[PDB]
């Protein structure tokens, strides 16, 4: 229903777009500055390609949020909305997050996790354009794709967490809190939204998801950058 | 025309979705169990990333068929159909099949084959939403992309078939029968469907394509897994 | 407005489709013929995978232009148009061009350039389906993604241009003229088109963009092939 506070939504999207993009520019700037937590001009001179994935997602999320803000400023309903089809932008970003996490931790089965999230979001996308009882059918299919992905990622994370130093474990623990404390919240909001239970209104749904992207995209990326800085120095500069 | 036996279509799609997904879960389970046909815990401990492509496609095809079954149970015409736009799901799966086949056989020019199938399917997708004489124009363009792909894949397969042991050649021969015995059947069904000649009705078109996916996705994957098991043991455990 | 000379557009698209595809088939044929500018059957026998990206784009662009010609022959407005949504085909091709350029010159930060062009085009796609003042908002966002990509590519190109031999520098200089002489023309045409200033009519817009694809896709690819031939021989056969 076209009765929500659209200018508030645009302002919220504009504010987070600046925050996510600014964080992404920092980590990209920080990455090429030096390998270790202090500084290192690289042995070969150039940073690894996969290490920049965290920064690009924030800019990708920032660009996605910039388009969202333009949609809300125009009152919504624009031909290029990125808000009419929910989770559609997340299809481009969320699979890259776990891919970045896999590369950072060297977790095997990266391609399996990649398609797990990619198909998990796609089932979620199909689970609201269907105004029938099968809306939860796609929701169930997504959970069937996410639960064995939520699991088997806790295994590998838990197995490798005991190897890293406590200094590196610090951020890694916080990243896992971001990982396994806020990603499972996305299905819960879907149940309680107007699509399911109805506790969350449409206006609140955009706002809370706007707030549940700095932690998932920006702050999680920031932790990954710092954790990489601790990882890089400890492994290379500290030689451990 | 909305007069076909939709509940039959949903039941057929549901049955094959269970079969394709179950086969995919097996080969993923079988892969991490052990390298050789018997068992091997890997030298490095982790399976190669590209070896899991066969399993993911079946789950990808199973998830795609699960969405098809939901569409047919709801009587069709759902906003997220995956049946209104034919071959659209195949765009996500078919290029990965040859990519898996290329990696299994180490066939060069993988990227060329990948884009060959990717553009071949896309031309097929555009060749039914066009209710005019240009429907066959996109069909001709797809064949122009597929015939030099159907060829030059027979070359490389034939050249390498003489190298493998007869034990491995067994499955490889059967895979090539699946490869070069059923993929060329997709264009033929298009000609004889209501889009072209009209011999095949709309109801029969979904059913036969539902039956022509276990062989292409599941059974072909199963052969690839067993052929890999024979390849892996013969090369590593048997040292040949 | 449906008043432009559609058969002229189809003829122009058909002519360039033959030219782009024919050039792509040549460079693919030339690549496997031999490494050096003269001939070399490869040390391992097979060409590098990334070296074929230039040829595939031309065939990809040729196939895309073949679909454009079919759309214009049918009078336009076909369900599968590739002309109703501008720059949508460029999303599939343009990111691969810089990726090929990055691999040819071994320029680092390939993934950063890839997403830069990928998001630059996407902002352009959203910048005409929006019939409001926010059409230039997406345009500004695209320029914000392209200007730091147009820059930092001049740096790396300029830094490495002094290393190559003058024989190789010749084509590289011409490629950079194609690169940094015609890519910035795409935003300029958008400003002066009926979407912006209005100097360029709709009929002229397709024609000039049809002419501004041989240089970007075919001729640029041809230069890349010859530059690779000079690079390959000089580095391998000439041992320099
Ligand atoms: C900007 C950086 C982005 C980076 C990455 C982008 C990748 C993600 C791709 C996003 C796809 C966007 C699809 C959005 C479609 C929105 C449809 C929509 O809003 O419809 C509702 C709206 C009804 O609302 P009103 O008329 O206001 O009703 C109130 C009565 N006065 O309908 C319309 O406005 C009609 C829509 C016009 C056609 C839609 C065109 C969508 C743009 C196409 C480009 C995307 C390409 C997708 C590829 C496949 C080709 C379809
Ligand atoms: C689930 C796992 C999937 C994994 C991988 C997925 C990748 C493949 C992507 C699939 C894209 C799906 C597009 C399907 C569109 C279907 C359109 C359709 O059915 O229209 C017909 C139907 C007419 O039928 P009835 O009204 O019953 O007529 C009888 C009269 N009583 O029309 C409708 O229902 C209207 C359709 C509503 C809008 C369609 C929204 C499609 C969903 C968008 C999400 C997909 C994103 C695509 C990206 C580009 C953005 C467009
Ligand atoms: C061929 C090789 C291609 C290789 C790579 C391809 C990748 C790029 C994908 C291209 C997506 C194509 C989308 C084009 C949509 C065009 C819509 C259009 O033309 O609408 C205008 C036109 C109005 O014109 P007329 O009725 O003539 O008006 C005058 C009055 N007599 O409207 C129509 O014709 C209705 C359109 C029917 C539905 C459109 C179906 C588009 C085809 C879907 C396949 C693409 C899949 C996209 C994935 C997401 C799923 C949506
Ligand atoms: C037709 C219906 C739709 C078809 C598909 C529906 C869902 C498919 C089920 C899951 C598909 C694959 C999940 C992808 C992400 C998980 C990644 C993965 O499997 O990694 C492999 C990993 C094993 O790796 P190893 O090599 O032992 O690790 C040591 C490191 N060397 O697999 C596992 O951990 C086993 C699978 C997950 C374990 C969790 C156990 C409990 C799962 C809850 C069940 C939920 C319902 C799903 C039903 C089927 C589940 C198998
Ligand atoms: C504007 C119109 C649309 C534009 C494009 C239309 C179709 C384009 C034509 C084909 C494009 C490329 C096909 C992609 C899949 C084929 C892969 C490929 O070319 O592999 C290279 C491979 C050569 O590899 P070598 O290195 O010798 O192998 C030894 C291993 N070291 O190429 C070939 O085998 C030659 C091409 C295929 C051989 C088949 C011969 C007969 C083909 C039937 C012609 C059908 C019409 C198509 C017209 C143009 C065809 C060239
Ligand atoms: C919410 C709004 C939307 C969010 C995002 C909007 C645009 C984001 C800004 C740019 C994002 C990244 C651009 C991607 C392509 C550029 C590739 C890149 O950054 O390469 C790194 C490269 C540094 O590499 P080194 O390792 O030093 O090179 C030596 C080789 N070893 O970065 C740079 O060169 C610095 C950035 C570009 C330099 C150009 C300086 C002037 C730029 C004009 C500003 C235009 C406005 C954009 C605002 C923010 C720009 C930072
Ligand atoms: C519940 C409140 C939530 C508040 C929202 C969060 C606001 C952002 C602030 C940071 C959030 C995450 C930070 C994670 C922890 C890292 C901080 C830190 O201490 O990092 C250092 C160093 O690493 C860093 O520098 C990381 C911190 C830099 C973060 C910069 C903030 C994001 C950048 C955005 C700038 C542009 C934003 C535009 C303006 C916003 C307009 C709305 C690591 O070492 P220490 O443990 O201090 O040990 C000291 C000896 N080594
Ligand atoms: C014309 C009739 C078609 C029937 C449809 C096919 C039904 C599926 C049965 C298998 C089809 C393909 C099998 C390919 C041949 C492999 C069988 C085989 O023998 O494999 C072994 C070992 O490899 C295997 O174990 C592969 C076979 C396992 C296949 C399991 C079937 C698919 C899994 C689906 C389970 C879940 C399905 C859900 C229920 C369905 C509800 C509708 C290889 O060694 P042998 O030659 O026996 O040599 C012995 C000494 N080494
Ligand atoms: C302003 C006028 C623009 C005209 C449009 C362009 C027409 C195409 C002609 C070539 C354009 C770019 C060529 C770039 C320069 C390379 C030419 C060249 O000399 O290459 C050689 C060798 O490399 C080549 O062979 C590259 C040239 C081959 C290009 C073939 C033209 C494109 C192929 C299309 C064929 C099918 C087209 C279908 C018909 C069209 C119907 C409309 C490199 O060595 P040289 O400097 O001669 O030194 C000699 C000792 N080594
Ligand atoms: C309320 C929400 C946000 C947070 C609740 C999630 C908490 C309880 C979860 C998130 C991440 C999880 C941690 C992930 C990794 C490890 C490392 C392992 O070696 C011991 C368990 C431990 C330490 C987990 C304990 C539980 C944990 C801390
Ligand atoms: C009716 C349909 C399903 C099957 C017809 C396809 C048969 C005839 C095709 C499919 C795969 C083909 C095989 C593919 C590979 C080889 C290996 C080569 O060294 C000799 C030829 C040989 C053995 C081919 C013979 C023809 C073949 C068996
Ligand atoms: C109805 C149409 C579209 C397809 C149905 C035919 C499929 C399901 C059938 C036809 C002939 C069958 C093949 C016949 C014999 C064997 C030998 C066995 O050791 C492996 C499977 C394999 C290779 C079968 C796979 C399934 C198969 C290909
Ligand atoms: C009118 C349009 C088409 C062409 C104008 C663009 C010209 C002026 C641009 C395009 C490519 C550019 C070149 C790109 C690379 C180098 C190598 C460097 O070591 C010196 C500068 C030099 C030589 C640049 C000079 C300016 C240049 C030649
Ligand atoms: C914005 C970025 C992230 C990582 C978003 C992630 C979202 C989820 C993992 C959502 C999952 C869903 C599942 C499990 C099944 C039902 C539908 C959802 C889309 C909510
Ligand atoms: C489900 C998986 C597979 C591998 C499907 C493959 C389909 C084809 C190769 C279809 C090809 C077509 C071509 C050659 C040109 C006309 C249109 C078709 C889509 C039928
Ligand atoms: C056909 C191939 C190429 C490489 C096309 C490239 C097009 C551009 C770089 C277009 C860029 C745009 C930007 C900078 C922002 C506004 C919108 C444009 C799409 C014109």
């Amino acid at each position: 229903i076209n009765d929500m506070d659209y200018p508030l939504l645009g302002s919220i999207c504009a504010v987070c777009c600046v925050f996510v993009a600014g964080s992404g520019i920092w980590m990209l700037y920080r990455l090429d500055l030096g390998m270790g937590y202090s500084c290192k001009p690289y042995k070969s001179g150039r940073a690894p390609e996969v290490n920049s994935l965290s920064g690009i997602i924030c800019l990708l999320c920032g660009t996605m949020y910039a388009a969202k803000s333009f949609d809300f400023f125009d009152g919504g309903g624009t031909p290029f909305s990125l808000n009419w089809y929910w989770y559609l932008d997340y299809v481009f970003t969320a699979p890259l997050l776990i891919l970045d996490f896999a590369f950072t931790l060297d977790l095997p089965h990266k391609i399996r996790y990649f398609f797990a999230v990619f198909l998990t979001l796609w089932c979620g996308v199909a689970a609201f354009v269907t105004p029938s009882a099968y809306r939860f059918a796609y929701y169930a299919l997504g959970c069937c794709w996410f639960t064995p992905f939520a699991l088997s990622l806790m295994r590998h994370v838990k197995e490798r967490y005991l190897v890293y130093p406590p200094k590196c474990q610090r951020w890694l623990f916080w990243a896992c809190v971001i990982f396994f404390g806020f990603w499972p919240m996305f299905p819960i909001l879907f149940i309680f939204s107007w699509l399911g239970t109805g506790h969350i209104s449409q206006q609140a749904f955009y706002i809370i998801h706007a707030f549940l992207d700095l932690t998932c995209k920006s702050i999680f990326g920031i932790l990954m950058t710092v954790f990489r800085l601790e990882l890089e120095e400890h492994t290379e500069v500290q030689g451990l």
